[PDB]
């Protein structure tokens, strides 16, 4: 398949990304608590449902939530301010809460079943969100870094296989602050560092110019 792109909602961020986040790729956004990673996830879950003329892929979404941070009311707001019907937008987001890192890994295998079911339809899965990808692994493997890296590596390999096999954009978040970070090392297709700037602006930079945007009723925008 050709590489599809999903607009982030921000022209600035889209330019930095070459048009938007790519299908057949894992995009990892990392930064401190409160930097806006989950807001970007919510925005992408709406944008992907637009037609290509508006920066979407007419796509369905699957969302694995590890921190109980998914907010349907926020999806509704973004959808209503992106000219979409909020009920339709929510009906095309499949949502699951991961109880722990092992359940998170099983949910990726489960996601493949729904991906296959929708593959030949007019609303194939085009976006798989894992927010947060690392939080359970970090808490469960304190003092056991080598084992943590083994499990994360298999999890990321599973996500890669889905991205490439089914032409999906995988978008993952990773909280990194004071003294923290192996990030996801070199595993993601693309690493985006997100931070707060003056006056509530958010700033994004590719790791391996900078885009600037705001969090608004449209999700994010210039
Ligand atoms: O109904 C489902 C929703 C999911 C969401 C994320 C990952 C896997 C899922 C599997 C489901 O059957």
């Amino acid at each position: 398949a050709t590489i599809g792109r999903i607009s982030t909602g921000s022209k600035s961020l889209d330019k930095l990304l070459g048009g938007g986040i790519e299908t057949q790729a894992i995009t990892e956004v990392f930064g401190e608590f409160g930097s806006g990673k989950t807001q970007l996830a919510h925005t992408l879950a709406v944008m992907v449902q637009l037609p290509p003329e508006e920066g979407g892929l007419n796509g369905s979404v699957m969302w694995i939530d590890t921190e109980n941070t998914f907010r349907p009311e926020r999806i509704r707001e973004i959808a209503q301010n992106r000219g979409l019907d909020p009920d339709e937008v929510l009906k095309h987001i499949a949502y699951a809460r991961a109880f722990n890192s092992n359940h998170q890994m099983l949910l990726v295998q489960q996601a493949e079943d729904m991906i296959k079911e929708l593959l030949n339809t007019d609303r194939p899965v085009k976006l798989l969100i894992v927010d947060s990808l690392t939080s359970h692994f970090r808490s469960e493997y304190i003092g056991a870094l080598a084992e943590r890296q083994q499990k994360l590596a298999k999890h990321l390999a599973d996500l890669h296989r889905l991205a490439n096999l089914y032409d999906i954009a995988v978008f993952v978040t990773n909280q990194v602050q004071a003294n923290g970070g192996h990030i996801l090392a070199h595993s993601a297709t693309l690493r985006v560092y997100l931070r707060k700037g003056k006056g509530g602006k958010r700033i994004a930079r590719l790791i391996d110019g900078e885009a600037v945007f705001s969090i608004t009723e449209k999700g994010i925008e210039d």
